[PDB]
């Protein structure tokens, strides 16, 4: 199964276990907690940098963004409704223990100072969502989706993606590293999509502010992910990097045709489809890995100087 | 010894222990992160309201504050190294693991959730001093006392207080409970004290705001201890709620009569002395026992409509 693949490789990461032991980065010393005359510049930049964009759920204002709402189809509403309760319970869950999990596993301080900015928020992502499902739906009975969640395709076949490649005691962090870095960037791309389109221009302010920042915000989360990911000697071979965005890809895609509508909801799945790939190789590229899909951008996004700059160091 | 005195309550704190499976703020059950629909109103009231005055250290503009410094006499100069140093080295470490701790304890997520938030500021204030410490002074190897601070009085005699009380095999949580919120409280009253009396009108602005801060804060951590131990049925003899503030107390004066001044750095130590036992009963009253001290305000203090509400509500 999906042994097979791994058992392909039982030379190449066998050498990598036994070469974890000199992973530094895990070279689990006594810097608990951040002493300071700091070391990892990077990875305190980017503790910094999230740090800066700090927000709470007192930013997000839900009234005359309720009229929108009850003026419109009837599952676009729904719709949202599976999607902010396919959060509140199913991945702003695991969320939250799987990055007590790494930020474990991290022996650096300044990384697990960046790990407990994240978690904070993603107590503060729960609250914007019980407060967009008070906002427009009254009460938690009046959501469908919300009581079989356990038993969709989709959530079973996303459970099964992290106790595979994370939770799982046959895996190695460089790898564990890479799947998070997929769960948090490519799963839920469409989500982001979603509402992006949705809201974009005259549509329900706060949501456009909370999901602006939200998907921000998890953006950089993931790039932590590979700034970590950059980190180590000994890395996943290209291929076993590519199956893990591979499976993300495929398994993210699975809610936009089955749980969640997005042709029901006014758009041309095909597209969903498209842009998760498009993630996904970005992605793949920031692995050290070529690109795969090799798709290309089809709703005008936004998640320059620096750009330019770099552009013309290469 | 510490003992004897523990010794002489054989018989109400073992019914305690015996209880504390029956206390269900220790009830140990799922809840590990914050499903939403909240019960506990208070200890999510404290989170929000802590949540509400968050802050970094880009905050605090240091120059144009390193003159004042290089102005001054040549203790009130070393006392702040020390005072600068005896934070960066043993409070604010100790700190840190210390909210562990009881956060384990625990068992509401509301609760962990603003336990979340102490910590991530600890880390922030850390920062803060690292931050004084380069303003005016250099250099780690510039100061005197960080080097013995090991072999101090009164550290080694803090120590032994959070070892008696808190960590400690033979405690109880409501205890444990009282003696962290005197650590918080009690513990450093004098170096704010100071610092503010400093700083207070024309002298040192980004330093004044810190500790503004800073103190601020660490007063609404305290209230939470109180908050949590207001939760619990089986109460500590009042007794031993006394000898825990009692013995912080006497601690805490120390540092101003062996490691810094108050002497040198200019007041008159019999002030602080007074101070640190108002700060105590006002502690001792707010876990449900009588004013010990009976001490005096000695300096314009600061930390109305509630109050004066409440004060014609008795
Ligand atoms: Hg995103
Ligand atoms: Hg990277
Ligand atoms: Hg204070
Ligand atoms: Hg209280």
């Amino acid at each position: 199964a999906h042994n097979q693949f791994l058992k392909t490789f039982q030379k190449e990461r066998h050498d990598m276990k036994e070469a974890e032991k000199d992973e530094i980065l895990l070279m689990e010393n006594s810097r608990r907690f951040v002493m300071f005359p700091i070391k990892y510049h990077e990875i305190w930049a980017a503790y910094k940098k999230v740090e800066a964009s700090f927000w709470t759920a007192e930013e997000i204002e839900l009234a005359k963004d309720t009229e929108d709402f009850q003026k419109l189809t009837d599952d676009q509403k729904t719709y949202i409704g599976n999607l902010l309760a396919l959060s509140i319970s199913s991945d702003n869950l695991v969320n939250k223990y799987l990055i007590e999990n790494f930020s474990a596993q991290l022996q650096n301080p300044e990384g697990k100072s960046f790990y407990g900015f994240q978690i904070m928020m993603e107590n503060i992502y729960s609250e914007v969502y019980s407060m967009m499902v008070d906002a427009f739906f009254k009460d938690p009975k009046n959501i469908p989706l919300f009581k079989e969640i356990a038993n969709l395709p989709e959530v079973k076949h996303k459970a099964a993606f992290i106790e595979r490649w994370i939770s799982n005691d046959d895996s190695l962090y460089a790898e564990r590293l890479v799947a998070f870095a997929a769960k948090e960037g490519i799963f839920q791309a469409g989500n982001y999509a979603s509402m992006f389109w949705l809201t974009d221009k005259k549509i329900m302010p706060g949501l456009a502010m909370a999901n602006r920042n939200i998907c921000r915000d998890r953006g950089a989360y993931t790039d932590f992910s590979c700034l970590l990911f950059a980190h180590l000697r000994t890395k996943p071979n290209p291929k076993i990097i590519e199956k893990i965005i591979t499976e993300a890809v495929e398994i993210e895609k699975e809610y936009y045709s089955n749980s969640l509508p997005v042709e029901k909801f006014g758009m041309d799945l095909k597209s969903i489809h498209t842009y998760i790939e498009f993630v996904a190789d970005g992605l793949l590229q920031g692995f050290g890995n070529e690109k795969y899909y090799n798709a290309v951008n089809p709703f005008e996004f936004m998640e320059f100087f620096e750009k330019k700059v770099s552009d013309y160091q290469k």
